[PDB]
DNA sequence: CCGACAGCGCATCAGC
DNA sequence: GCTGATGCGCC
DNA sequence: GTCGG
């Protein structure tokens, strides 16, 4: 429900994970407090104690008795102590930047540079994703709309095809969720030509979207796998629309479904779906969806020519898109 | 008590 | 020059 | 940090 009930707890857990993560460099720990975190979300209940917490899957001791000391002094000593660090908060905000992960962010607050200011002051000791993380960095945190994620479906769709009709495109995402907003827009590219048997494939239609000016940067581009920035078209005299991410991966044929169906999450949804093919005698990865021996030994890749035969196998009733949250 | 917690493509750097 | 390590992002 | 073996 509303922020409120919990919002204290849930907002000092996310806050620890924050910092383990970008500060501390122990991910596994950001994970356990974010798990914890949205677990203690879901609760309908004013939780009034650790022990009360704690009867939770994701809340063990530690956070128990975080709770425990929250609820009572109303902040915690270990998150005070973090946010008077003239450290751990600068190394916090540089991995707002996009290209600067924990390594990069403390090596900066260590040089003294610790805002963006300090970034565009020195963006020689920036490689050329930071740079680029850098100068949309506004723009980067906004949400899509979805009314937007349509406009620019249309233009990869239509650009893709413009290069060959048996392109296969598909958006994945919260979008192919159906939700109203979406962080970025990831699209799966395939093609007859392309299986896991048989470099101008993915190239051409990267090339094609910067002939009709919509992707304007690139971060990463490689065979398989692109990851730079789009952009709408400027409808006159109207602010420029803000620039965007977007991910082009070129998937062979034969494990494109797989992919798609990865793509699409939500992840906790796949993992109550991975652990139901567990169960089931099934295994499902990013590529293919593999029987299993009674030793747990896999086996060679099952055609899968839909998202349809992925749920077939495991038996499972074709989830759909728009409900897949969970 | 003790290990796992996901694993991969690209960019870039270290060691040679 | 190359090969392997590492940092980063990301269901 | 939490869980499972
Ligand atoms: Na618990
Ligand atoms: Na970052
Ligand atoms: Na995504």
């Amino acid at each position: 429900p509303q922020e409120t009930l919990n919002g204290g707890i849930t907002d000092m857990l996310t806050e620890l994970a924050n910092f383990e993560k970008n500060v501390s460099q122990a991910i596994h720990k950001y994970n356990a407090y974010r798990k914890a975190a949205s677990v203690i979300a879901k609760y309908p209940h004013k939780i009034k104690s650790g022990a009360e917490a704690k009867k939770l899957p994701g809340v063990g001791t530690k956070i128990a008795e975080k709770i425990d000391e929250f609820l009572a002094t109303g902040k915690l000593r270990k998150l005070e102590k973090i946010r008077q660090d003239d450290t751990s908060s600068s190394i916090n905000f540089l991995t707002r930047v996009s290209g600067i992960g924990p390594s990069a962010a403390r090596k900066f607050v260590d040089e003294g540079i610790k805002t963006l200011e300090d970034l565009r002051k020195n963006e020689d000791k920036l490689n050329h994703h930071q740079r680029i993380g850098l100068k949309y960095f506004g723009d980067f945190e906004k949400r899509i709309p979805r009314e937007e994620m349509l406009q620019m479906q249309d233009i990869v769709l239509n650009e893709v095809k413009k290069v060959d009709s048996e392109y296969i495109a598909t958006v994945c995402g919260s979008f192919r969720r159906g939700a109203e907003s979406s962080g970025d827009m990831d699209v799966l590219l395939t093609h007859p030509s392309f299986t896991s048997e048989s470099p101008k494939l993915l190239h051409q239609v990267v090339e094609q979207l910067q002939k009709v000016h919509f992707i304007t940067d690139t971060l990463s581009k490689g065979e398989t796998k692109f990851m730079g920035v789009c952009q709408l078209p400027s409808k006159n005299d109207e602010k420029e629309y803000p620039h965007r991410r977007i991910d082009i991966r070129l998937i062979p044929k034969d494990q494109y479904y797989c992919g798609v169906l990865y793509f699409t999450g939500s992840d906790i949804f796949n993992k109550n779906m991975r652990a139901h093919a567990l169960e089931k005698g099934f295994t499902i990865n990013e590529y293919t969806i593999r029987p299993l021996g009674v030793t747990g030994v896999a086996g060679e890749p099952l055609p899968v020519d839909s998202e349809k035969d992925i749920f077939d196998y495991i038996q499972w009733k074709y989830r759909e898109p728009k409900d897949r949250s969970e």
